[PDB]
Formats: structure tokens, sequence, C-alpha cells
């Protein structure tokens, strides 16, 4: 069974990417299962919907009374070092939120990390059948 642990906000750099403090430690966090459109492309620069799900992701983050992140049950760690986790604020996933306004899609995924992907999956489904954002 997956466990929340508690998390401090240092900085959101974008849709998908978060520096938190994490048990005393500053460390980078990929969130898990979800793409969103990069705005720090080398090559394309900012994608389409990069800046509304930074946006999205970076508000969600500051307005909270509570962070909290979910490890899976794989890797808690990327080849780059990156935490990898659902994020919630106050309760709510920042991931599902993401996918439910269509401002990111659901990644491939990697077993044995992908708990909450039935549940993404179904969120995606709806914000395409209601044409949100990227499904637009």
């Amino acid at each position: 069974k997956l466990h929340k642990e508690p998390a401090t906000l240092i900085k959101a750099i974008d849709g998908d990417t978060l520096k938190l403090m994490y048990k005393g430690q500053p460390m980078t966090f990929r969130l898990l299962l979800v793409d969103t459109p990069e705005t720090k492309h080398p090559k394309k620069g900012v994608e389409k919907y990069g800046p509304e799900a930074s946006a999205f992701t970076k508000k969600m983050l500051e307005n909270a009374k509570k962070l909290e992140v979910e490890f899976d049950k794989g890797q808690r760690t990327d080849k780059y070092g990156r935490g990898l986790a659902y994020i919630y604020a106050d309760g709510k996933m920042v991931n599902e939120a993401l996918v439910r306004q269509g401002l990111a899609k659901v990644a491939y995924v990697y077993k044995p990390n992908n708990t909450h992907e039935q549940h993404l999956r179904k969120s995606e489904a709806q914000a395409k059948k209601e044409k949100l954002n990227i499904w637009s």
C-alpha cells in the first residue's frame, strides 16, 4: 500500500517537474504517469499549452495548505536523479488534475510504477470527450 509523506514547495519548474523540500533535502520531482507540454524545449521551445500547464501546476501547488508526495511501488528516482511520484495538493492529486483538464497526456507506463494508471486513463478519456485544451 502506497503512503503519502509531507513535502514543502521550493519551486515549480514547469507542468510536470518541480523542486520540493523532502525529508530535509531539496530534490527535483517528476510527476508520474503524465506528460505536459514543454516550455523549455531546446528543440521547439514553448510547446502549445506548455505555459498553461505550467501555470496550473504552479498555482495549484502555491495555493495549497498541504503538499504530500506519494511514491509508487517501483523505482523512486529516474536516471536523472528525479524523484518519481504522485503529488497531492490538499488531498487532490496534481497528476490527475492536469490530465482531467486536458493539460497533460498519460505517459508511457512502466510497471510496476503504474498503480494509478487506470484512474488517470479514466480522467484522460473524459477530458478528451469534453475536448479540453490539448484535446480541442
